[PDB]
């Protein structure tokens, strides 16, 4: 009963990651992940981003991978939800072997939990 | 390319349209049941969807048994943006319900001014 | 990772970069037509989703359509692009 869609959810919902768990890594400084704001935009057209984020253009991040360590976990976010730089560089990270995920709820969710930001 | 239309089908086969779930609620049908899954602190404002039953995604699990089985729950988060809405999906379809995720969630909902719980009298 | 790759591919597959459409919109080319489908980008063709299954017979199949979706959400441009590409029609969703 429903088998395509569980399977559909299942697959869609494991390429993510809770922001919770993100939050309690930076309060914790527990060096779990680095975050990467992948957005194309202008930084005069970001404006903010996440706390301790890294800005890592979509479209630079495959000429700019050998700055990456390959031990460590990635977590990528873009404006919203339905935005697809998010899901565009969570592929060429997990396409080429490294340990990714797409923040669940985006820019969007994060600044409406009021979570930490920067200029 | 089949694998696209495939996946097109299956994904909005996760969806329900606003305007199925209006007609039903105007219609007293009775086919669907309007669960609020955004979180506590939130659903405090009262802005709920006209006869949303609140019901906190990090609960659903938990109050699942105090659901009718011949009903069909349509789910939704603050904005369509968040996974909480396929999350709780998942969980109804896991157990054997038939649910669907509301297409534009709250924000949309009320961006077209269509029926909330509490309103002006 | 084979699932999410490839779940990623596909779901990618949908959706066509605004650099590209702009610059054929300026290109004096032409080959793409955006259609606004929402039941505002200037030269867009106002087609709603819920029309599209009965308009869509004034399109020109020489053309490839980008449908866009003002509300950012996920599900009113691939409702309109199921329609489309089940007609045969080459089209995707503007990103
Ligand atoms: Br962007």
């Amino acid at each position: 009963m429903n088998d395509k869609k569980i399977e559909l959810l299942t697959t869609y919902l494991s390429l993510y990651i809770d922001h919770h768990t993100v939050l309690a890594d930076m309060q914790n400084a527990t060096g779990k992940y680095v975050v990467l704001d992948v957005r194309n935009a202008p930084a005069q057209v970001k404006k903010d981003q996440i706390k301790g984020a890294i800005a890592m253009p979509a479209k630079d991040l495959a000429t700019r991978i050998g700055e990456l360590d390959p031990a460590k976990t990635y977590v990528v976010y873009d404006w919203t939800g339905g935005t697809t730089l998010g899901k565009t560089a969570l592929l060429v990270l997990l396409s080429a072997g490294f340990e990714a995920y797409e923040l669940a709820g985006a820019l969007e969710g994060w600044k409406g939990m009021q979570l930490p930001l920067e200029h």
